[PDB]
This record gives structure tokens, C-alpha cells and sequence, in this order.
């Protein structure tokens, strides 16, 4: 083993087969602990008369002989932890009279025998810790008077009777950690006047032990990981000296009003999950509590005299609670972790929050606040983290917040109005519901805003740079005007196939429409979009701009898709084409409502960046293209003019609109697929510019490429 000099015998760590011999006599201290001894001779430690502390834990005894453990008459402390004793060594410790503590405890104690623990007068700390008493040994126990401090934890013990615990009057412990006891009798914790700390958690009793009544000197009473459900009024009159409480993690239904008065020694309150709960405990006496986590309950209305009786509060969480209104907090110099989120409260007066020098903390989300003074936030002093996300707030005060090191305001989706970066200096962490609020608050501090904001949801320039900004603005002019010369052109002399070369003239030309709208937001939100972004995303004007941006889109191809439907007939049918031809725009402008009906991706309201609109509408362009090509694959299955030119023009018609579909598309698909080597500013400008180009050539195609242009041209003017 190894071992210290202290006039000590401590014979650890060697697996000893039997008592360590030619000791001394004068060892102050006579350990075995952590070997191999199964069995004790007779007078195995006689040779040792002046012993004080003796340590055998670990050495797993099994069986101990009657008279093995004597000749001890004057040892302090008997320690056998880790043990597989079957029953206290009763015959073996009546000889214990000097003992100051038995650690009896980690042992295999089943029950223990009635004529034990005989002389152990001067005993002071009794463990049976981790064992198997089925229950207390009481009159065993009641042969300790002097006893101070007992741990019957980690037992077997159902339930404790009457007169199971008058002997031990300098009791002072009682730990019963991870037992279950489940029932006590109304005496039974009579005669422990000396009790300070109780010990009941990590149990299964069913109901308040309210038998506590008869522990006046208790101060730590913990109960808590229990199955205790109701709480008694009146459950602490008998223990006006308790401290501290341990009752979290309990099916704690219903809190009686006056259960928790008369604790001037109270220093925390923890109630979670107490729903039957519907009005606020009675708090008179207790001016000393730091802590009222009131949270579960269905308490309406916080008393106005709060704390001006709660002098010394610290914290209130009153989460996950039907608080409505809220009472002056004036008076509450000490008080910095208000919670009150989870809540109906709908409105925060000047003087709600007035008098709060120490608030630090500040949780007031989760609830229905549609209005909150100006003045309200003007009084308070250092408050870090205001949290009033997920509100209905429709103007948020700025006074006295600024030093705010953390703000969170997702969810008050109707907060309109940008909040100015000038009275939140001191912002570290800001969330807030639309990401232009945040481009606005970003000489200044590194800020965290939480809503994204990036490319895709600009904060100065919608369009990239003047490049796409110009193209975009190009592909407008090109788009109106070439297109009102299309319109003009084939509508003011209809063969089909030169109808429809003009109607898809049409759905394009509310394409130019919709990117002349878009530049023209663009050009007065120039040099700045988060003041009118947040009118343009959330207001009608995109709904505007996004019904014509899809329906130009899908009616294009929806009149491409009969173009050269129309143009296979070369392969009677005029009548069924005009009433299909405006199917397509029926069966377009309802593909224009679904954004409309049941974006915020963009203020560019096209619907590809939402897996509904976005797919459906890719798989059935695609698809489009695919039953489009195919037919026009078999147009060549031949192995003439004024009809292979219009061959020609709807051949042109699809290479270059499969073309520039597929890239928005390919994107537009998501990188769902693969997220790898994406950029959401590139990325957004190509579906910016390559999206309502192919609706840019279709009228600069059929002007140049196909000559039935040149014979309406001069149709219109002769």
C-alpha cells in the first residue's frame, strides 16, 4: 500500500489476503481500505490499543465473526464503504462506545438486526448510504442519542412510521437522496427539534410530507425530482426558520395563496409548471426573497405592492403565464432579470417599468404588446438584453436604450419603420423582422443582426452594380418598344401562326412591363432601398410587379407551347386555336395568382429564389421544353416557302427561349441538389438579366430574322 505520517496506518492500493500485522500500538489512524479481506479473526486489530480512526472501506467483508471487530473501545470514525455485509455487524459494534461516526454506508445492508447498534452513545455521523434497508432501523436508532448527522439515502425504505425518529434529538442531517420512501405518519419526524437540513428528493412520496411541522431549527428542506403534486396551505408555519426549498421538476399542480408566508429567512422561489395556479401567492413576510420563477401557472395580475414589499428581489420570471396587465415596478432598486414573456400583456405605460436603476435583463417576448409609451424605456438605466420578439408592437420607443447590448424584435411583423442606428449605439446582437431594418443599423460596434440580409435581399442597390443595372434598364426599352412595335404590327392589318407570333408579343410585353417596373423602383430607390424596400416587399407594389413578373413568364411558354403545336399542323384547326390561345392566358394569369394567393425572397417578386410555386413551375417549363423539342424534333422527320419561314422563326423561337429558361432555371432548381460553389449575388444577377431577356429577342428575332415583319411593316404603313 502507500501511507503518511500522521502516527496513521493507511494500507491502500496492495489487495491485502488478511489483517496487516506488527503495527504499532499508538496508531493515531488504522486503514485498509481498497484490498481483498473477506473475513475478520478474532481480535484481528486487539494489538492496537490507541486507535482513533479506523478505515476498512472497499475491502468487500462478507461475513464479520462475532467477535472480529472488537478490542476497539476508543476509535472515531468506523468507515466500511463498498462493503457486502449482509447484516450490521450488531454482535461486533456493541463494543463502539467512543465512536464519533459509522460509516456503515455503500454497503449491502438488507436489514438490520433489533438488537443493534447497542452502545454507539458518542456516535455523530451515521451513513448508510447506498445499501438496502427495506426500512429505518428504529430501535436500533433509538440507541443513538447523540447522533448528529444520519444519510439513509440510497435504500430500499417505503415509508417511515410514528416514533421512528424521537431518540435521535442532536439529529442535525437527514439525507435521503435517491430513496423511496413514500408515505410518513404525522409524528413520526417528532423529536428532531435539532433537525436543520432535510433531505427528501430524488423520492416518490405522492403527497406535501407536511409532517415537517415538528422542525422548528429546519433551514434546508429538499424535495425536490419528487411525485409531490399538491402543496397544502399553511405547509411552512412549522418551520419559520427554513431558508431554502427544493421542489423543482415536480408534478406541482396547484400552489395553495398562503402556503409560501411567514419565510423571512426565504432566499429563492422556483414554481414551474404549476397550472391550477390562478393567482399570485401570498408573498406577506417574505421581504427577503430574491426569486420568484413563477412560470406554468395562469396567474392574471402581478399585486401593485409586488415589491414594494420585496425590497431585496433580485429576479421575476413570470414566463408561460396569462399576466394581462402590468403593475408599477417602482421601488424595485435591486431587482435586474425581469422575464415576463409568454404572456397576454398588451400594453407598456411610462410608468410600468419606472423605477428600475438595476434592471439588466429584459424578456418581454412572446406576448401581445401593441403599444408601448415613448417614455416608457426613458427611466431605465443599464439594460443589456431587451428581448420583445414575437410581438405585435407597431412603434418601438428608442428612449434611454442606449446601451442595449443585445435587442431581439423578430416577429412584430406590423414594426414598419426602420429603427435608427443613432439611439442604439451600444448594440452588439440585433434581430429584427425585415433585414432592412438591419441594414439600416449597419465609428459603429460589430452588430449581429439575425434576419440575413445579403444580395438576395438588398440594402442599398437592388440591381448589383450599373452593369445589370443598365442591361435590366436595357432589356426595358428593348421589351416595350419592340414589342408595342410587334403589337402594333400584327394586330393592325389573322393567319394563326402569325397570331400567335403575335400574342406571345403580348405576354412579353407585360414582361417588359414588370422589368420597367422593376427599374423604375430601382431609379427612385437609388442610393438607398430600406426605406422603401419594406413598402415595396411587404405593400401591393410587389404583388403588382410579382403577378406580371410569372404571368409574362408562363404565358409566353404557355403560347410558345401552341406555337409549335399550331406549327406541327404542317404534318380546319384554326377555330380551337383562338379559344386555346386565350386558355393560355386563363391558364397563365391563374399560375400569376398563387403568389398572389395563399417573394419575400427578393424584392425582384419574381417566386424563384416556398418548394410549391417554385417546383411546380420548373418541372412544367422544363417539361414544357421537353414535349416542346420533341415535337419540333419530329417537324424535321422530313427527310417551299411562307411556311418553312415560319419553320424557321419558331425553331430560333425555341433554341434561344430553352436556352435562357434553362440557366434561371438550373438556379431557379435550388442548389437543393448541391449548395456547393454558389453565389447569392451572381447568381441572383444572371436570373436578373437572363430571365426576361428571352422575353427581350422574341421581338427583336421576328423584326430581323423572319420576312413576314418586313411584308406587315409595309402592310401597315401603304
Amino acid at each position: 500500500c502507500s501511507c503518511d505520517g500522521d502516527r496513521r496506518v493507511d494500507c491502500s492500493g496492495k489487495g491485502l489476503t488478511a489483517v496487516p500485522e506488527g503495527l504499532s500500538a499508538f496508531t493515531q489512524a488504522l486503514d485498509i481500505s481498497m484490498n481483498n479481506i473477506t473475513q475478520l479473526p478474532e481480535d484481528a486489530f486487539k494489538n492496537f490499543p490507541f486507535l482513533e480512526e479506523l478505515q476498512l472501506a472497499g475491502n468487500d467483508l462478507s461475513f464479520i465473526h462475532p467477535k472480529a471487530l472488537s478490542g476497539l473501545k476508543e476509535l472515531k470514525v468506523l468507515t466500511l464503504q463498498n462493503n457486502q455485509l449482509k447484516t450490521v455487524p450488531s454482535e461486533a459494534i456493541r463494543g463502539l462506545s467512543a465512536l464519533q461516526s459509522l460509516r456503515l454506508d455503500a454497503n449491502h445492508i438488507t436489514s438490520v438486526p433489533e438488537d443493534s447498534f447497542e452502545g454507539l452513545v458518542q456516535l455523530r455521523h451515521l451513513w448508510l448510504d447506498d445499501n438496502s434497508l427495506t426500512e429505518v432501523p428504529v430501535h436500533p436508532l433509538s440507541n443513538l442519542p447523540t447522533l448528529q448527522a444520519l444519510t439513509l439515502a440510497l435504500n430500499k425504505i417505503s415509508s417511515i412510521p410514528d416514533f421512528a425518529f424521537t431518540n435521535l434529538s442532536s439529529l442535525v442531517v437527514l439525507h435521503l437522496h435517491n430513496n423511496k420512501i413514500r408515505s410518513l405518519s404525522q409524528h413520526c419526524f417528532d423529536g428532531l427539534d435539532n433537525l436543520e437540513t432535510l433531505d427528501l428528493n430524488y423520492n416518490n412520496l405522492g403527497e406535501f410530507p407536511q409532517a415537517i411541522k415538528a422542525l422548528p431549527s429546519l433551514k434546508e428542506l429538499g424535495f425536490h425530482s419528487n411525485s409531490i403534486s399538491v402543496i397544502p396551505d399553511g405547509a411552512f408555519d412549522g418551520n419559520p426558520l427554513l431558508r431554502t426549498i427544493h421542489l423543482y421538476d415536480n408534478p406541482l399542480s396547484f400552489v395553495g395563496n398562503s402556503a409560501f408566508h411567514n419565510l423571512s429567512d426565504l432566499h429563492s422561489l422556483v414554481i414551474r409548471g404549476a397550472s391550477m395556479v390562478q393567482q399570485f401567492p401570498n408573498l406577506t413576510g417574505t421581504v427577503h426573497l430574491e426569486s420568484l420563477t413563477l412560470t406554468g401557472t395562469k396567474i392574471s395580475s402581478i399585486p401593485n405592492n409586488l415589491c414594494q414589499e420585496q425590497k431585496m428581489l433580485r429576479t421575476l420570471d413570470l414566463s408561460y403565464n396569462n399576466i394581462r396587465d402590468l403593475p408599477s415596478f417602482n421601488g424595485c432598486h435591486a431587482l435586474e432579470e425581469i422575464s415576463l414573456q409568454r404572456n397576454q400583456i398588451y400594453q407598456i405605460k411610462e410608468g410600468t417599468f419606472q423605477g428600475l436603476i438595476s434592471l439588466r435583463i429584459l424578456d418581454l417576448s412572446r406576448n401581445l404588446i401593441h403599444e408601448i409609451h415613448s417614455r416608457a424605456f426613458a427611466t431605465l438605466g443599464p439594460i443589456t438584453n431587451l428581448d420583445v420578439s414575437f410581438n405585435e408592437l407597431t412603434s418601438f420607443p428608442t428612449e434611454g436604450l442606449n446601451g442595449l447590448n443585445q435587442l431581439k424584435l423578430v416577429g412584430n411583423f406590423k414594426l414598419k419603420e426602420a429603427l435608427a442606428a443613432k439611439d442604439f449605439v451600444n448594440l452588439r446582437s440585433l434581430s429584427v423582422p425585415y433585414a432592412y431594418q438591419c441594414c439600416a443599423f449597419w465609428s459603429q460596434i460589430i452588430i449581429h443582426c439575425t434576419p440575413s440580409t445579403g444580395a438576395f435581399k438588398p440594402c442599398e442597390y437592388l440591381l448589383g452594380s450599373w452593369m445589370i443595372r443598365l442591361t435590366v434598364w436595357f432589356i426595358f426599352l428593348v421589351a416595350l418598344f419592340f414589342n408595342l412595335l410587334v403589337i402594333l404590327t400584327t394586330f393592325a392589318s389573322l393567319p394563326s401562326s402569325k397570331l400567335f407570333i403575335g400574342l406571345i408579343s403580348v405576354s412579353n410585353l407585360f414582361m417588359g412591363i414588370y422589368t420597367g417596373i422593376l427599374t423604375f423602383l430601382d431609379a427612385v430607390s437609388w442610393g438607398r432601398f430600406a426605406e422603401f424596400g419594406i413598402w415595396w416587399e411587404t405593400g401591393s407594389g410587389c404583388k403588382v410587379a410579382g403577378f406580371l413578373a410569372v404571368f409574362s413568364s408562363e404565358s409566353a411558354i404557355f403560347l410558345l407551347m401552341l406555337a409549335t403545336v399550331e406549327r406541327s399542323l404542317s404534318a380546319n384547326h384554326l377555330k380551337q386555336f383562338r379559344v386555346a390561345a386565350l386558355l393560355a392566358f386563363l391558364g397563365a394569369t391563374v399560375a400569376g395568382c398563387f403568389p398572389l394567393f395563399h417573394y419575400s425572397a427578393s424584392p425582384l417578386c419574381l417566386p424563384f429564389p416556398s418548394l410549391g410555386f417554385t417546383v411546380t413551375l420548373v418541372l412544367l417549363n422544363s417539361l414544357a421544353f421537353l414535349l416542346m423539342a420533341v415535337i419540333y424534333t419530329k417537324l424535321y422527320c422530313n427527310l417551299e416557302n411562307s411556311q418553312s419561314s415560319m419553320i424557321k422563326h419558331v425553331a430560333w423561337l425555341i433554341f434561344t427561349n430553352c436556352i435562357f429558361f434553362c440557366p434561371v432555371a438550373f438556379f431557379s432548381f435550388a442548389p437543393l441538389i448541391t449548395a456547393i460553389s454558389i453565389s447569392p449575388e451572381i447568381m441572383k444577377s444572371v436570373t436578373l438579366i437572363f430571365f426576361p431577356l428571352p422575353a427581350c429577342l422574341n421581338p427583336v428575332l421576328y423584326v430581323f430574322f423572319n420576312p413576314k415583319f418586313k411584308e406587315d411593316w409595309k402592310l401597315l404603313k401603304r
